[PDB]
């Protein structure tokens, strides 16, 4: 019940949805390899790629949260950062 | 892995529809949940624009060896419902 | 009207075709013809429920508009 | 398989499914006040009973035996 | 009177065919004797019992006007 | 040489599938009030559990040791 | 209910769990070689039995009846 | 594989994973009123928002198009 | 089939016996019965002991045990 | 509960989840042959084994006994 509506409910909840989309992408890289039609192969591409636009723009609102977005800003520090 | 022009393709774009109205469903669940004006922006639009991919795949499999001849009698059979 | 009628209409889209693949999937899995015949009639008219509960969702309340641009988006790629 | 281990047993699952799908259409039918859908949900409804009654049919006539469901309305006519 | 009840014994159709068909899965797994003997014969009660729920089901809510009109539907086909 | 995870563990799956049914059963006696479909529950219960005890007698003799079903009465015997 | 659905309804659930830890330890068991996963597999496999068979006579103790359970060892040879 | 099918879905998975990871651990602290659990439990949290960052960087120095992060800060925007 | 093959399968083993000391848990606390509780309370504590002990196997096997060492330190250093 | 089932045992799906993700990384490391991926790989994975060492020590650290995980080290030698 302590939920702040707008601080706390949607934000796992966009998670949720972060994944989906992510889930979703994944299928349809999987089907760009298994057919040999090409007209179907490129509407998946377009469907995929605007999927893959969804989970970033769910990312980046999944940033701006109660939750830390310097995590991910320290993130191309740290790639590099092994070694 | 595997290729198929039957249900190898098939079974997957009927499965793909479903994936598709899935993710209106829960972003439909998702605009009635909440009162934020940002999340509701970006969830009426990825979700108008699964309704884009939906109806894509629906043509995909009416362009398919699925027959679109359903689709013609449709919307008269409803209104042959009452 | 909402998610009490609409989530239920899409759940219902998503059975028809589930159905429908399933029966796919047991007519591939056999070169009979008595389950093979009777299977592509069920199969058949799966379909048909599936196209439907399309009309009708399209005749509810939600927005159609994706599927009178579907017959142009369809052909836009060649 | 094709007939022992696959046919019969995916065709008990084929009635299986027909269940489910009606129990869905049932409860969606008490589940909304529209008039549309109440009638189209009844229709489809309409149409899965067919395809299980006609699965049975199948299945009786398949490997498992139609013997059983015949001797079991008296079974039945054990409550009074 | 609804899916509580009706819905629930259609769903024990589900459950007696399920099992009848893990059994039959195991009857086909080897050559014990003993084995396919109890379960052939613990299978041709879940049969009686799934057959039983059907007859139960057709009286119980659902209309079972196409339970008999289905060696009707049957026959058109061959 | 099979007869273990080939022929036991699939006998501790069919005690598993019994119970559960017979615990599906015991739910849908409790969950309506009707004879009929008391009759046939009890009935079909009944028989569930007898299959449940055909297994278990079963899979006695298969494979594992009941070292542990022969001394277990002293275990709840321990305390009460 | 709670003697009937809820006493009864998990003591069959625990048994179920006591047979999944049980498969899932003797999946392990043929699935490597090695000697200390072979010996402490075996010894939890041993306790788990343990705790399956401690489990059956909790229920027996319930609404299951040993009326099928005792004559189960007489059915046996009978079936075969 | 180790490009496509294995590499880029399998990464985009973990950082579903992770996300689930985080959603765990955030319910987790709306569920208790200890400081040292509450502590550790936005640590732990705080580190795989860590690995979900990591996870993003990479799966977009890959084979992906890291084009919409430079297209999305400007179609949110464009949200009212 | 050493690593992914033994080592998963063992953290499986101990994600069966944690569940296993949930399920008991929570079967405990729901009645007033106390043979019962005494001995599925006896059960949970051989489930308690399994999970250690696959906890011991672990961590003379694949992983690094380099977390066990400074672990309670980093517990501590969060105030 | 905020002691009992409330804190308890979802620290204990906690300790589940955590191996779940070491589990999950260990299958990707047999699933591709990249450098980049190895090395977040590791990192995280390890980043999870301390997850899952400090999670355990606050289930061990907390009113449950950890007098098993005190003798373990002896009755696994005990173990042939
Ligand atoms: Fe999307
Ligand atoms: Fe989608
Ligand atoms: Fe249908
Ligand atoms: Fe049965
Ligand atoms: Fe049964
Ligand atoms: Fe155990
Ligand atoms: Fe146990």
């Amino acid at each position: 019940v302590p939920r702040k509506m707008t601080d706390t409910e949607l934000a796992r909840s966009i998670r949720l949805n972060i994944e989906a989309e992510l889930d979703a992408i994944n299928l349809y890289a999987a089907h760009i390899d298994a057919t040999d039609n090409e007209d179907a192969k490129a509407i998946l591409q377009h469907v995929m790629d605007e999927e893959r636009e969804h989970a970033a723009l769910f990312w980046e609102l999944i940033a701006r949260l109660d939750p830390e977005q310097a995590a991910h800003a320290k993130e191309a520090v740290e790639k590099y950062r092994l070694i």
